[PDB]
């Protein structure tokens, strides 16, 4: 419908955080432009996960590192990798222990997912996505830890375009808005909440996975070839208004 | 090949500045993907203008506001507006009638074409294009009209993301970095500040117009359906260094 049919086809996508929400809308729409995905995340054969004849599901939980190295050493070609994995625990973020547990996941998994990346994706050049935040920009107050994950991911993302640029593999990241998940069917469920976002949203509406996976699909391929380091806001305007 | 053939089938695309470069090459990736194409600017029959059976090139100084409004009102549709017209006079800028030059053209001329678009594009809805610059970011010594126009832009580009959303108009833009261009070729036959911007440049070389085309084919569609208010950095990693 936007993307010609195949321009994936015979490449492989990695994607973190793959087995619901948004990782799952990204794994499916690379699958349906004919690259290869292995989606990675806990509750791999779930109700949410991306289900396709080119999608291989695995169940793997990425702050295992010994386990994910053995998964990357495995494939014999990668030519994107997406770090969608991320978590918060909300007000529970303010334990110092649950505050690591969170930068480990959304931060440390990525940085290490990224250069076990590094030697597939240099073989023919290639490309990282990494999933920031509305909370790269502004604070959150109920979770810390998410918020400096998020401002950790963009530089992070801007570290990593330079070091890989030599590579030919560009290092870029989305900002999601508010997209409706069932991660989180519940802060619909808090009526202001709701109504505090959609008054600053002039879209006035949820964004949805499919809608990160078709800028997921435009910053991976060929048609951003002079994008890197780059921050893609995908908020319907949110960080305006 | 990234996009469906058609996928501007039946649309028609406005593109100032459309004479030379940049503005060129926007024009000529809408018309191989099925769009009518507009393309204003002067000296619109020269070497470098828009060859096409499906770009109408006319020569309009758009700074001219009434003319400008009677080309609008004479388009029986509109779906997407691109406003790439922009100069600079260098160190000229410092003074002030020139400084005030350049703000119109790049801003002013903006905000005109914008709302003289704004009815067209609300019928089914449509998209605003601005191009914005890494001198909306860093300053410039050199062009102080130049940079000030670009900050303009951006925060036009949000303002008007928030005012047009409720019309179905998306409003972005693009911040290109260093684009081998015809129009900036005498850059280049300048060794010292080649050595310094490839020196800070992850991808080490000069982007090409038709880079710039392809995000702006991406962000004008409906793969960037929750995309409004947003800048998209195509740069190679520039911003970053």
């Amino acid at each position: 419908m936007v993307f010609q049919h195949d321009i994936y086809a015979g490449q492989q996508v990695l994607v973190t955080g793959g087995s619901s929400g948004i990782g799952a809308a990204i794994a499916m729409q690379f699958a349906e432009l004919g690259a290869e995905v292995v989606a990675l995340g806990l509750d791999a054969d779930g109700v949410h996960a991306p289900r396709h004849p080119r999608i291989r599901r695995e169940e793997l939980d990425i702050t295992d590192s010994q386990r994910l190295q053995r998964l990357f050493e495995a494939l014999p070609r990668l030519d994107v990798l997406v770090n969608n994995a991320g978590i918060s625990r909300d007000r529970e973020e303010y334990d110092l222990a649950t505050f690591e547990r969170v930068l480990r996941l959304n931060l440390s998994a990525a940085m290490l997912a990224s250069q076990l990346a590094r030697p597939l994706l240099a073989q023919r050049g290639g490309s990282i996505l990494n999933i920031a935040s509305m909370y790269s920009t502004f604070g959150s107050a109920d979770r810390p830890a998410y918020s400096a994950s998020k401002g950790a991911i963009v530089q992070l993302t801007r570290s990593l375009a330079c070091e890989y640029a030599a590579e030919r593999i560009r290092v870029n990241a989305i900002a999601p808005g508010w997209i409706d998940t069932p991660l989180g069917a519940g802060l619909k469920a808090d009526v202001e909440a709701t109504r505090r976002i959609m008054q600053r949203t002039p879209l006035a509406r949820w964004g949805e996975a499919p809608e990160v996976a078709s800028a997921a699909a435009f910053l991976c391929g060929p048609g951003a070839s002079f994008v890197t380091g780059a921050v893609l806001a995908v908020d319907g305007g949110y960080l305006c208004a």
